[PDB]
């Protein structure tokens, strides 16, 4: 209507229950014919904002966004633990007060992306030419991935990560785009954005998806913050590409991603004020020449899976990685807490040491002001998944264990590292590295 | 059946004299119509309940015991109501206004009793069975709790901060819940969640309220984000117990509380980058072995308290506990600023040396980095509230002032501190304590 | 009434014509119907104003004089028409589109007067006596100046970043304010706000415009959290005046800013993990006896324009003024990253060393743990905007840069600077100053 704005429970012909898509597209279809002209009384496509009240919207069709100034909304995250329901033996499940996740729900009904992902997108943005398209905004609104299927692992289905289904892809520039509020569930990747200038990615809830938040191809002056974000073993929780002034704070990022953050060739940018938990070593990755970075005051957790259906899943990275892991130069580390709580039986390789901070090539980093706390607990599961991570988070029954808090390969160099382990704790060439030992008791 | 409410448009009960009646008759028809949890792959999605701007009346607790429920408002509606209840009733009739407004609800209930304080809240969650309660949110409105009442402390009965009233109570485990842009004033509790798991308070005004945010019986993944947050004297700001993995980031918090944050067996945790401002010591509280926790790059402020009305009211603390206390083992203390800006006469007890940082008890801690900047001021009194708060904040003209930086008690041991105050400003026995003073002149 | 507007659905005027009188009829609407204060414990709850998204000129400015006042859209809307007013006027009608959109308020106000600006603004909160004014509330609309025009200068008219045009200007004392995910464009003032008390400017879009956000005359309490933030370069990107307990976090701040943060006798405040990118000197100025203020863990890259229309233009300041320059006293610098990328042939003064902190005056500041790195790299123009910012942000094909990491003028004395650059480094009076170098390898 005249006004711009839309509800997908009352338009003319469009059943939401079972093809939302359809009603999207159909009313993208409105709004195009309606917004013709560009320069009427300096305006005339002012775009729209599109309601999603709470409700099960199954998703047949991918909607094709690509009109600036689109608002999608509802009124509910809706999340609930899929993984922990599918984990919970069946025959239990007639005493569940619920099965699914709720909210504005668009359940995304769309076979696999094979052969790529795009295809099995719920919402894709795409728009070549000029002006980038901009400032589309998502907001408060649930997208439900459904089930995960097999693999060719021996594992459960519904334990996979894997169903070929995209929450959002982004496919074009954008500019000013941004996504709050959401809730994200069950998706292989639940937010995929190329190409992005000035993007907010703002206190979602983006969990239980084989890969959360991946910004790829290139962009600049971006930011993720707020959010709570849980990915898969094989999945990246946060991941960036060339990207330049990014800013990464304030996430509560928890397991089981197969790392936190993963940067490759990201420069000039900061991963500060996170608190990061994983199950894994490479919780917080800087690839391929990623430099100029600030990675300050995050806290840094990391100890065993004490949840039975994904004790002995792992991302394929032994405990000499690095919890921190540097390819590049003249990054700042600065202020971080490192808790590395893991059994002296589980380390691998077989009697190795762990390291917390490892510096593989590049030149420049500076390390100071970093505090590392290592522990030895035995490594307990059960079934009962919150009850198992609580306690697991809150147990401090342990031994000392020995760690190499920064590990200089020698590929890496001119380096300087301060107040960041003691003598011992500090592997590294002093001839070609600045090093000042944390002082010791003595 | 959009699953969409609107307070003013639903045919059973009043919204202004019983909004309680209304919501628990919304609850009834949403369990009602979604009886039932398995029908094309969902049926139990939830339902949004708007609140137009107005002033409703609640004399009924709501009892939410259904998930994703979206309680939402147009307002947080905050006023000083102790500003205007200690200007003289004379006047009133020449301000403006005198109530809070927005989207508001009057808790008219009895005071919280010899059962429980769960009783004199507004808004109930309570479940039991499986899963946990999930994904409720609280958006945009206002929790009114009217007056405070005489509870035995002789003050004016307005600023007792005493009526048994709670805003919000979660008793029930719960998961993905979400408190955002809400306005809570003059409730003896504003937010008390027991047993929250990935739990996101951001961006609300929390402000005179006895205690503001209270996180109780244990949690985990949860974060606090982006709140205002003014206490009472007896009571707490941010209060979080057997917590793991919390993040309390980008606060201002302002007085009066007791504390500006205060945790008990909270572990792998962190306090980062929020601006506190106290009246009294005891600001940030780490007591009963919270250990592994992060508290980096705050700004501390500890000065006396400028308004007339409570001058002379404190919280029981003398100035030898600390800005900041730790109890526990292996925490971080990293880039923090502490300004103290006190009357050497009204020093606690006669001649102390006032402390900033303590270590109580526990081993391992790293404290490093942290600038002290103390001040000698004469302690002004002010019956014109907003003006004494600004120039008080505001005055710098002031002599320096001896004070002790680090206070290592005997019962802590194997600390580092460095670069945190001079030899004589941090008071530690040197052969089971590594320092390292902040390097002098010259 | 249930105090509930849609500007679209009011009887008088025309909202695409002008809104402003829409929108002042509506508020003596509210102002009629809430004639009283006490009327069961309220009465005057305040309204909500919302508009949808569309194109509404602003001919008559709307003064806000009440409380508790809500406007609110569905679209930021921002489109960048500084890109596309340096598109030829001749292929404007092939564009996808040309404007702004979202939820669009057009300022066609004439240029604010010679005495006051406030004429200018579409938006003005001011009302004298008591209480103040509280919990005004702007939210997720888009306000759009048009045009900047001719002002001696000699660039372009559209280059100019002068209309004398404000989006929002609050006049008068005012508390617990609101200004969220808002869009600004192409003002010569996006937001003014006199004399906050615990203002909250949280997750706004504030670009192209002359300054973006100003808080004047004084103010306590109050935070700027989450904004992406563009100035012009004769104005303030983020500027105060006699703040205190400003918390100022979060912001990914880019060019063209005179500067990114300047402070004004603002004391006891945090300007930390902020992302700070200028094509100029004098990034984040403390003024005036800026105080006890801590700036931590912010990143900050200075390096040159490189879209062509602003290739020679700058702010007046040469690279001896410093990236972060400090007037004041008891200041905390801990932790931040300076990224210096500059052409050696471009500095100014020629063959000057560039500083990056600079103490100008001013006693007892700590600098500790500042990582400078510096680089001489010829950043090209080019034509295409958005090309030529993600390529020189990208970047580091450099040989290296001789810097200035602190200077410390006569002028100040008794700072402490820890491990912020080598003894070369740091120019600065050793007998007066307590001095640690940088461990360096040599
Ligand atoms: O912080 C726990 C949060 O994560 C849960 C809890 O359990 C899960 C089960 O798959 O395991 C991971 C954490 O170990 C999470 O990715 C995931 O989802 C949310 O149910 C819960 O909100
Ligand atoms: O920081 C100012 C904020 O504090 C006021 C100002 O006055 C109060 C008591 O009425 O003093 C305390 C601060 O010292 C606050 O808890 C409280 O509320 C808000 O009016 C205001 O939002
Ligand atoms: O990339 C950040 C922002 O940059 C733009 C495009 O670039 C501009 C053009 O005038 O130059 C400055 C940045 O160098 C920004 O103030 C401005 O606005 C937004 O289109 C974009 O959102």
């Amino acid at each position: 209507p005249s006004n711009n704005r839309y509800d997908v429970t009352e338009w003319p012909a469009g059943n939401p229950a079972k093809d939302i898509g359809e009603v999207i597209n159909s009313i993208i279809a409105d709004i195009k014919a309606r917004q013709g002209a560009a320069d009427v009384d300096d305006g005339g496509k002012p775009g729209a904002v599109i309601y999603l009240p709470p409700g099960d919207y199954h998703l047949r069709t991918q909607v094709l966004i690509d009109i600036s100034f689109l608002r999608i909304e509802g009124s509910g995250h809706g999340f609930t633990s899929s993984s922990i329901r599918f984990n919970v033996p069946e025959e239990e499940w007639p005493d569940l007060h619920e099965l699914w996740p709720g909210g504005s729900r668009v359940i995304v009904d769309l076979p696999a992306g094979g052969a790529d992902s795009a295809a099995g997108a719920a919402f894709l943005v795409a728009r070549e030419g000029s002006p980038r398209i901009s400032s589309v905004e998502f907001s408060n609104f649930c997208i439900d991935g459904l089930h995960f299927t097999a693999d060719g692992s021996g594992r459960h289905p519904e334990n996979t990560y894997a169903n070929g289904k995209t929450g959002i892809h982004v496919a074009s520039a954008n500019d000013s785009f941004r996504v709050t509020d959401m809730g994200f569930v069950y998706l292989e990747n639940a937010l995929t954005i190329h190409k992005a200038d000035a993007l907010s990615i703002h206190h979602n809830f983006i969990a239980e998806c084989g890969s959360c938040i991946e910004l790829r191809g290139w962009g600049q002056a971006s930011k993720i913050t707020d959010n709570l974000v849980g990915a898969g073993p094989r999945g990246h929780s946060i991941y960036a590409e060339n990207h330049g002034g990014l800013l990464v704070t304030a996430n509560n990022v928890f397991p089981r991603g197969a790392s936190s953050v993963h940067f490759k060739g990201v420069t000039r940018s900061s991963v500060t004020n996170n608190r990061l938990h994983a199950f894994y070593p490479g919780m917080v990755r800087l690839e391929e020449n990623s430099s100029e970075n600030l990675v300050a005051t995050n806290h840094f957790l990391r100890d065993h899976e004490p949840w039975t259906p994904f004790f002995g899943v792992d991302n394929g990275l032994d405990d000499l990685t690095g919890l921190l892991s540097i390819s590049g130069n003249n990054n700042s580390v600065i202020g971080n807490h490192f808790s590395e709580v893991v059994d002296a039986n589980e380390i691998r390789p077989e009697g190795a040491t762990p390291v917390i901070i490892r510096l593989t090539a590049g030149t420049g980093n500076f390390v100071s002001t970093n505090h590392v706390v290592a522990m030895d607990v035995d490594a307990a599961s059960s079934d009962s998944c919150f009850e198992a991570q609580v306690d697991a988070l809150l147990a401090t029954e342990a031994a000392d264990l020995a760690v190499t808090a920064v590990l200089v390969d020698p590929g890496s160099a001119r380096n300087t590292i301060l107040d960041s382990g003691s003598d011992t704790q500090v592997v590294a060439d002093r001839a070609v590295n600045a090093i000042r030992a944390t002082p010791t008791v003595g």
